[PDB]
C-alpha cells in the first residue's frame, strides 16, 4: 500500500526506520535491513546523520542481488544533515550519500531539520565550551539547491523533516517555488497526534510522516527516562488485547488510518517481523477516538537545548 505523493510518485505507507546509536555495531544496519524487505518493508528511512547509508544500501542491493526485488520496488530516504544547508552543499551531500550507498538516486531527499549548524565536518559543532555552534542560512535557498537535485534526477521526490506550520509556509510562498515538499517527517505517535499540523499539511497536499510512532527509543542522551513508555499506556494494551495484536501494532495502525505514513525502527528480527502485520486488521472508528484521547503534546526528544536556535521548531503551537 502507498500514497500519491504531489509530485505523482508514490510513496509506501510503512517505512523501516535505520537509525541505531553508535553502540550498536555498524554491521547490524546491514543485517537487519536484509530482515526487514524480507519481512516485507519496501520503505527504508535513512540519513547522512546515522552513519549507516553504507549498510543500508548494501541492504537494498542485496535484495536486488537475489532477485527478491528492483531498484523500482524499493523507496529509499535520505536526509540532508543541518551542516549542508548551505545551497553549495547540497547537491554534493547528496551525491556522497549516494556514493555510500552506491545507489543511482533517492526516492526521498529531506531537509533534515530546519535548525541549520555550522559547515564541517562535525555533526554537532561545539565551541571552546562545548556549546553546540549554528548557522544562519535562508532555507528557501537550501531548498532551490533541493530541487536542483530532483531536477538532476539524483531524488526523485524532496521534502522536509521537523518543520512547522511558519517554516512550511516559508517554503510553499517562495516566489518561484517548482517544487513543494512532498512530506513532512515528524514526531508523531498518541502522545503528540500533531492533528493541527496533519491537518495543515493535508491541506498544502503534503504527507505527513511519523517517527517515533512506537514511542521512541528512549535513548538516555536525548529522552527523559520519566516520561512515560508509549507502549505500556493502558488504552493501547486494551486495543491490543481486543484485537489480538500488540501495542505496537495499534500504534502504528492508527497512523494509516489517520493519513499518515508511519515509520517503525526495530533492529530485533521478531519485532521486524510482527511491523508488518499492521495490514492485517483494522482499528474500528472508537477505537480511533480512544487513540485520539491519549494526546498530551509529549514530545521525547528532549530538543530544549536547541530553544534558543530561531528555527527551533517546537515554540509555535504547530
Ligand atoms: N527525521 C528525524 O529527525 C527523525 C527522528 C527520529 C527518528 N527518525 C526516523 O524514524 C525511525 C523510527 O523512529 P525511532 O527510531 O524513534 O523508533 P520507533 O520507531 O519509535 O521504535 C522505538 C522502539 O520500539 C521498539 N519496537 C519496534 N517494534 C516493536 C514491537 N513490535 N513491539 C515492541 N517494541 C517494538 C524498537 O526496539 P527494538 O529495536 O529492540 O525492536 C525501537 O527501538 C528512526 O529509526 C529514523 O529512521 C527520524
Ligand atoms: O533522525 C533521527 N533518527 O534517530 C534520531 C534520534 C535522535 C534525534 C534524531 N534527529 C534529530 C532531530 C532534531 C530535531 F527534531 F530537533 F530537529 C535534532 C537533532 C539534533 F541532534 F541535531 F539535535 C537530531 C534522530
Ligand atoms: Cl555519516
Amino acid at each position: 500500500q502507498c500514497v500519491k505523493l504531489n509530485d505523482g510518485h508514490f510513496m509506501p505507507v510503512l517505512g523501516f526506520g535505520t537509525y541505531a546509536p553508535p553502540e550498536v555495531p555498524r554491521s547490524k544496519a546491514l543485517e537487519v535491513t536484509k530482515l526487514a524487505i524480507e519481512a516485507g518493508f519496501r520503505h527504508i528511512d535513512s540519513a547522512h546523520l546515522y552513519n549507516n547509508e553504507e549498510q543500508v544500501g548494501l541492504a537494498i542491493r542485496s535484495k536486488i542481488a537475489d532477485g527478491s526485488v528492483k531498484r523500482e520496488d524499493i523507496f529509499y530516504t535520505s536526509k540532508l544533515w543541518s551542516t549542508f544547508h548551505r545551497p553549495e552543499l547540497v547537491r554534493p551531500a547528496l551525491e556522497n550519500s549516494l556514493k555510500k550507498a552506491q545507489l543511482d538516486y533517492v526516492d526521498l531527499y529531506l531537509i533534515h531539520s530546519p535548525m541549520s549548524l555550522k559547515p564541517g565536518e562535525e555533526l554537532s559543532p561545539t565551541d571552546e565550551n562545548g556549546k553546540v555552534i549554528f548557522d544562519i542560512v535562508d532555507l528557501c535557498t537550501t531548498w532551490e539547491a533541493m530541487e536542483k537535485c530532483k531536477d538532476a534526477g539524483l531524488a526523485k521526490s524532496i521534502g522536509v523533516s521537523n518543520f512547522n506550520r511558519r517554516q512550511l509556509e516559508m517554503i510553499l510562498n517562495k516566489p518561484g517555488l517548482k517544487y513543494k515538499p512532498v512530506c513532512n517527517q515528524v514526531e508523531c505517535h498518541p502522545y503528540f497526534n500533531r492533528s493541527k499540523l496533519l491537518d495543515f499539511c493535508k491541506s498544502k497536499d503534503i504527507v505527513l510522516v511519523a517517527y517515533s510512532a512506537l514511542g521512541s527509543q528512549r535513548d538516555k542522551r536525548w529522552v527523559d527516562p520519566n516520561s512515560p513508555v508509549l507502549l505500556e499506556d493502558p488504552v493501547l494494551c486494551a486495543l491490543a488485547k481486543k484485537h489480538k495484536r500488540t501495542p505496537a501494532l495499534i500504534a502504528l495502525r492508527y497512523q494509516l488510518q489517520r493519513g499518515v505514513v508511519v515509520l517503525a525502527k526495530s533492529y530485533n528480527e521478531q519485532r521486524i517481523r510482527q511491523n508488518v502485520q499492521v495490514f492485517e486488521f483494522q482499528l474500528t472508528a472508537e477505537d480511533m477516538k480512544a487513540i485520539d484521547g491519549l494526546d498530551r503534546n509529549l514530545h521525547y526528544f528532549n530538543s530544549d537545548s536547541f530553544a534558543s536556535h530561531p528555527n527551533y521548531p517546537y515554540s509555535d503551537e504547530y
